[PDB]
This record gives structure tokens, C-alpha cells and sequence, in this order.
């Protein structure tokens, strides 16, 4: 596994990268273990999307994004559909667990 | 951060899923310096989407999706996304020093 600077062609760079990608999957994957228990501390299904929490959430990722390197708009983007993909897997989780 | 059985609330919750979601975006950080730097490994900006890469990877991110208890679909249109920014992100850098 070789820095940015120490790849040599692209495979190096695609090793390196691949390794990321998983890590961000694993890091989803994580997530939704949270976003799970998260569903204990909601008294209805309509207590789960908390609009005022994503709104909220969302600049806070986007600032993020520019400390790290990245125009903020797209991860910004990124982060709304991760948020609202959990937010209908939580609903599910609470549906099956509390009907 | 608590493990999601001992959080008490959507503030341990939040904590967690704030560590998580900056965990995924210093990787996405850490993803543009290899992105960047895999521009001098291509003669002409042509090179660069390089489709056959990105056949290959979705399906990948896809069964790693599923190893991590996600929805394929989703995760693999995250990454769709994700992707092409990337190679967008990628010719910007090339054509701004020619690679
Ligand atoms: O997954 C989230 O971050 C989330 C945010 C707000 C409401 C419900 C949720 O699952
Ligand atoms: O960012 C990527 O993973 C990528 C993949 C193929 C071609 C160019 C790229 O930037």
C-alpha cells in the first residue's frame, strides 16, 4: 500500500483506492447499526425523519467536506441521499420491531 | 463515541453517526489525493474515465455492500455518483497542470 506520491502506476493507485471504497462501505455499514438503535428513541414512526436534525446535518457535513479538500455542494448531495436511504431503512426497522 | 447498545439517546446516537459520517468524508479527502495523483499515469485527457474501470468496480462495491449488511442497489449508486465526480474532479487537476 503505497502513498499517493510512492504509486507507480495505477495499480497502486487503484489498491489504494479500492482499500477507501471499502472503508467507506464498511463505515455504511457501521452506520446502520446506529440508525437501528436509533429507532428505540422514537415514539412513532413519524418521530424517526426529524427534518430539523438533516437540515441541520447537512451544512455540518458540507463544511466537512471543504476542511478535507472537496467543493462541498456535491458531498453535500452525497450526504442527503445516504441520510434519506437510513432514514427508510429505519422506518423498516421500526415497522418489523414495533409495528 | 458508545457502542449502539449502550447509547441512551439521539445525543450518544448523533455522536456516533457525526464520527462516522466525518470518518467517511476524511476518506473521501484522503480518496482525491490518490485520484489526483493518478493523472500522471495518463497521456491525454482521453485516458482519464477510463470505462472499463468503472464496469469493474461497481459490481465489486456492490458485493461489498452486501457483505456489510446493505442494500447493492443503493451502495452502488452511491458510488455511480461517486465515481464520476471523481473523474470530472480528475480532468479538472490534469487539464490545471497537464499531466
Ligand atoms: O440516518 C440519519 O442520520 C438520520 C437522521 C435523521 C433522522 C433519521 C435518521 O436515520
Ligand atoms: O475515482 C475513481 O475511482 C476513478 C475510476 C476510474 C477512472 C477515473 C477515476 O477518477
Amino acid at each position: 500500500m503505497k502513498t499517493p506520491e510512492d504509486c507507480t502506476g495505477l495499480a497502486d493507485i487503484r489498491e489504494a483506492i479500492d482499500r477507501i471504497d471499502l472503508d467507506i462501505v464498511q463505515a455504511l455499514g457501521r452506520r446502520m447499526d446506529y440508525v437501528k438503535a436509533a429507532s428505540r428513541f422514537a415514539a412513532s414512526e413519524a418521530a424517526i425523519p426529524a427534518p430539523e436534525r438533516v437540515a441541520a446535518m447537512l451544512p455540518e457535513r458540507a463544511r466537512w467536506a471543504e476542511e478535507n479538500g472537496l467543493d462541498a455542494p456535491f458531498v453535500e448531495g452525497l450526504f442527503a441521499q445516504i441520510i434519506h436511504w437510513y432514514i427508510a431503512e429505519q422506518i423498516k426497522y421500526w415497522r418489523q420491531t414495533r409495528g
